[PDB]
């Protein structure tokens, strides 16, 4: 379990910054479709991580849990930055906050220094 | 860490607690089983506390659960309805508890 | 098996009028525990189906999907008559006219 | 109840309006597997967004008073009603797939 608890949050920790945005999710649930929607209305491209098909899904939602404090889906992340669910995600757009994240995030990744 | 330091403790302040929400029908489960078996224990309704959500997130942090109903026995982190309903029908439940108590 | 379908619109039709308040419901589901919780701060009483619990489960949803126009959870119906999911709650609500419907199946 | 018969008769024409119908919503994993599956196996299908339009609640409505399905996406190949993500991921793993869409294409409009 050691080497294995120290794996599954690797593993985490990558996913999360391994695109502009990514959103870990369950296929099943309407709390995940409604910040899928509001991504998708802000005009972003995202990665979804559905963690119910993954067979080491279970052990990634834990390694969420010990790691962000969040340990139910969806958990969203903006350029590798922390950001909530579904209710900041609703938040974020209704206070228009939602646009600079996704545009703040792009433009720190844009041309980044060598060094 | 101020939620840290107050779920700490409040999983310590009985032999049973049940970290719960008071809408949730896992944590119904739970209740129902430790009344059935006989045990007291002491609940905490997140959704009804002002403080509720940073001490879901302490749990998580802490137990990598983040979901209620999250169980201490004796102190120890036992985990959801799942986990408890499970234990019981393999026997394993009463003994933690009685030995708790 | 259109009669597997005939039975659950059957045991759906009883349900649904079981009591005052119902609300068809999947226990893991936030939507379902948003009108849950809702429901119990305006003060009323309901009856909830968890359709997760059940081995026909899904056979009262396409049920409930042919019957009232709606396959998803939460599904409340309210003095027997269907009214929405989540977002029809919360909005009526905020518009009063969730408190009226309520009072109603008590009157 | 003149509202109700109305949606029920849109749903079923645009269902039946080409070879294979896709009722969607722009934002659905499945719909986005569902369309990803189709173009791979070179369907043509067109694809009714249902968050696009104004009636599109009435609209899932009336599919699902109909169809008993009430989730997109929701498939109809020949006119007739596939089901959704998974039944066509099912279809294809059983290689069902491509025999019903040949099947739809031996003439260009839905008999
Ligand atoms: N307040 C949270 C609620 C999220 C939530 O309740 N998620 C549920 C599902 S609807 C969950 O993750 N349950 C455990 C699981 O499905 O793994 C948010 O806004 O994102
Ligand atoms: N598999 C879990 C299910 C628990 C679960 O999904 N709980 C829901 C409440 S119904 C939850 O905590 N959702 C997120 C929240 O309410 O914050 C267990 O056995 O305890
Ligand atoms: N707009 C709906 C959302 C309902 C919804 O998306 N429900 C999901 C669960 S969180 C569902 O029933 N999915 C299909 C299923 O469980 O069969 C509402 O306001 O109630
Ligand atoms: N098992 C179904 C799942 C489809 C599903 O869950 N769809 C979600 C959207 S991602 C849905 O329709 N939710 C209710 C709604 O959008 O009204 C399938 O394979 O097609
Ligand atoms: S499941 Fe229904 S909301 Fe997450």
């Amino acid at each position: 379990s050691k080497q294995e608890l120290d794996a599954a949050l690797k593993k985490a920790k990558e996913l999360a910054s391994s695109a502009p945005v990514v959103v870990f999710s369950k296929t099943y649930c309407g709390y995940c479709n409604r910040v899928k929607q509001l991504l998708t209305q802000v005009g972003a491209s995202y990665k979804v991580v559905e963690l119910d098909e993954l067979s080491d899904g279970s052990q990634l939602q834990s390694a969420l849990a010990h790691w962000t404090g969040r340990g139910t889906v969806p958990n969203v992340f903006i350029g590798g930055k922390q950001i909530g669910g579904c209710d900041t995600v609703v938040e974020k757009h209704q206070r228009n906050e939602l646009l600079p994240l996704l545009q703040d995030a792009a433009a720190t990744a844009k041309t980044s220094a060598q060094l």
